């Protein structure tokens, strides 16, 4: 399965052996990056002057003169041919020759090649990744690995813009990088060049930019220093800011000044990109004229970025036409998937889908904003590479499977099993959701409905759930010990542990359904209660980021199933044996005398939108939005302050175990 799929492919069902004795033509004329790949594949084979002919070169080189007519007349296009007597690897330009070898490398298997002819080129001019998320920026090693990944998948763009890089954004975007960070960026650029990737360095100055000569000159001085480090593509982001930086007339003038005094003065600058302050339809001004101002003032060579109809959205034909009408050029798509910086307790490992596949001519570029987990993002990145290169033939599910088999061949099935149940985002402010657990959902929904209303469940559906849980446990244990992609495993391990505990809980709950006798049921009940507590421990000790801490997995279908089956069967037990077992499904060490479950997040205890803690803690503050004690007997009332329904008051380290109130709701304690 060639990825991305070529534009034109003719196979003959007739295999050739990689020439043991070959004759290379064009080694000095062709792209050095391509020739190096070629000679890696040919090492061990002899280079003579009367063997099989292998011709490599760009349009214009002597080596591929005979094949001029076969080379497509497109940027980054190429022509590949394998048959009995010769091999031809001929790009329209140097990058086309490199991409010819990346396809050649996939055809080579077991030392054999198929007799084939390919004419290929991209449907979208700029294709790649923008590291533009909030959170821990990608490590240096992760970025080196990404750049090699892009080259293999014909992605030609890496836009560097981590929101939390202080020399990229507020306040030190005026400062050059320190020597150590500068030497790393220098290495990234060299590696990006080796893989035919345009390293685009972006700057995010709009929050405190002043529209005067001082800051303008400092922005250009920063760009000049990046240029000295090898950067040849540049971007200016004006997203997620307020104040004077949001002025469209000023933004355009600044980028036109950069164009004329910098990008037009250098001999070798490629991409110049800007991200508007209004970067999606929902948040644009209907009264105002922000986008039309940018469209008319910005020089035509400058790209404008756009995330679609909303911050998180799929790109449609109606949405791309809406924006292009206003910016007077094809939009440079910034696709906010699989980025998870607003649902950081979730991994988004599902397939890439939703984007119209007939609008290649309507977009100038397409970049994906990934997760801060670099390797885990390779599933979607690989799929975006396929989509952007050949939208007409984009196969969502087949490309998802191909990505997984490339990222972890030694345990692809195990990773597919894990990814299938780690795709949805759970409820979020954007209302953006993805499918998850689709294969087992029919059985789960029929099993639970028959269960709640006293019918009979199909034994086949029951064994499907047993099969699923068993397979989940196999995949978790195999993935935990996989040493083929250690960075990947480190990223996902907290979720893999939570994944396994879910599976184990599911099996014990199903054993509670089979029932048998009273003591066995109680054994299973106690084991489930212990597994709940173990999942709480992980949720409180792993991935303790300051936004959505903890670890959530299989949230769309499987976890709801298990929790509602446990609740139901415990209810039937209490009715049958006149018991009072606890039917709650999430462990909580604190207690409130409402049906709203308390939640623990970092050092906060909150009521879901009188309390007794499991111990005494020093108090920080309370935040209610519409009295305290240590032993339950003696209380010490406290007063509140107010703004727009924001109640609050500091406790000043006073011991607290009890809280009460009578006439959203959070208690912060010291840890
Ligand atoms: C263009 C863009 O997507 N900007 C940021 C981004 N901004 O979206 C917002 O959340 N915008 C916003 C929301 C509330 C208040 C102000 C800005 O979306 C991505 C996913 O969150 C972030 O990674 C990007 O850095
Ligand atoms: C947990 C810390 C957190 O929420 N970080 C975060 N901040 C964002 N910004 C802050 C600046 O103004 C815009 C909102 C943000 C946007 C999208 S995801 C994200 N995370
Ligand atoms: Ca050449």
């Amino acid at each position: 399965s060639l990825q991305p799929p070529p534009q034109q492919l003719i196979v003959q069902n007739k295999t050739i052996d990689l020439p043991a004795v070959y004759q290379l033509n064009g080694g000095e004329e062709a792209n050095p990056h391509a020739v190096k790949v070629l000679k890696e594949l040919l090492s061990g084979k002899q280079s003579s002057k009367k063997g099989m002919l292998i011709s490599i070169g760009e349009k214009g080189d002597k080596s591929v003169r005979k094949y001029s007519r076969q080379i497509p007349d497109h940027k980054e296009g190429y022509y590949l041919s394998v048959n009995e007597k010769e091999i031809v690897l001929a790009g329209n330009d140097e990058r086309g020759t490199y991409y010819a070898l990346q396809t050649f490398a996939q055809l080579l298997k077991d030392g054999k090649l198929p007799e084939v002819e390919i004419k290929d080129y991209p449907s979208v001019r700029y294709r790649g990744v923008v590291e533009g998320f909030y959170g821990t920026p990608w490590s240096h090693q992760a970025r080196l690995s990404q750049l090699k990944f892009y080259g293999k998948n014909k992605m030609n763009t890496y836009i560097y813009g981590p929101k939390d890089d202080p020399y990229h954004s507020a306040p030190n975007w005026r400062l050059p990088y320190p020597d150590k960070e500068a030497a790393q960026l220098q290495e990234l650029v060299a590696v990006a060049n080796e893989n035919e990737v345009d390293f685009v360095w972006a700057i995010h100055p709009g929050q405190d930019i002043k529209w005067n000569k001082e800051d303008r000159d400092l922005l250009l001085a920063k760009f000049e220093k990046m240029y000295q480090l090898g950067v040849r593509s540049f971007a200016v982001f004006f997203d997620d800011i307020s104040g004077e930086g949001t002025n469209p007339q000023k933004q355009a003038e600044l980028l036109n000044y950069i164009d004329e005094k910098f990008a037009q003065v250098k001999p070798d600058i490629n991409q110049l990109v800007m991200c508007p302050t209004e970067y999606n339809k929902s948040w644009s001004n209907p009264n105002g004229n922000y986008l039309t101002t940018l469209g008319d003032k910005l020089n035509p060579s400058i790209q404008i970025m756009w995330t679609g109809d909303r911050v998180i959205s799929d790109i449609t034909r109606d949405g791309i036409s809406w924006i292009n009408e206003r910016i007077k050029r094809p939009a440079y798509i910034w696709w906010n998937f699989p980025v998870s910086d607003y649902v950081r307790d979730h991994l988004l490992l599902g397939p890439v889908y939703g984007n119209d596949t007939t609008i290649a001519k309507e977009m100038s570029g397409f970049v994906t904003n990934p997760m801060e987990h670099a390797e885990s993002s390779k599933i979607a990145i690989y799929s975006v590479a396929s989509y952007a290169w050949n939208p007409a033939k984009y196969d969502t599910w087949q490309t998802w499977k191909d990505a997984i088999r490339t990222i972890l061949p030694s345990a692809a099935e195990e990773l597919e099993s894990f990814a299938m149940h780690n795709s949805d985002l759970g409820p979020n402010g954007h209302g953006y959701r993805r499918e998850e657990s689709m294969d087992i959902q029919p059985a789960a929904e029929r099993f639970l409905k028959a269960f709640k209303e006293g019918k009979n469940y199909d034994k086949a559906d029951f064994e499907t759930l047993q099969y699923t849980f068993e397979r989940m446990k196999e995949s978790a244990d195999i993935l935990l010990m996989n040493t083929e992609n250690k960075p990947l495993i480190v990223e996902i391990t907290p979720w893999v542990h939570q994944f396994k505990l879910t599976a184990e809980m599911g099996e014990e709950v199903l054993k509670m359904v089979e029932g048998r006798n009273e003591s066995y049921f109680l054994r299973k009940y106690n084991h489930v209660k212990a597994l709940q507590q173990q999942m709480f421990y992980i949720d409180q000790t792993s991935n303790q980021n300051p936004c959505q801490p903890g670890v959530k997995t299989a949230t769309r279908v499987i976890k709801p199933l298990i929790d509602r089956t446990f609740a139901t069967v415990v209810k039937f037990f209490n009715q049958k044996f006149n018991a009072h077992l606890d039917a709650t499904t999430d462990y909580m060490p604190h207690k409130m005398i409402k049906n709203l479950p308390l939640q623990v997040k970092a050092n906060r205890v909150l009521i879901s939108p009188e309390i007794e803690l499991d111990a005494i803690y020093p108090g920080e503050n309370i935040q209610i939005n519409f009295e305290i004690s240590t032993d339950g007997k003696e209380w010490k009332t406290v007063d509140l302050k107010q703004k727009e329904s924001r109640l609050s008051a500091g406790l000043q380290k006073a011991p607290v175990k009890f809280v009460r109130f009578t006439n959203q709701f959070v208690l912060t304690i010291e840890k």
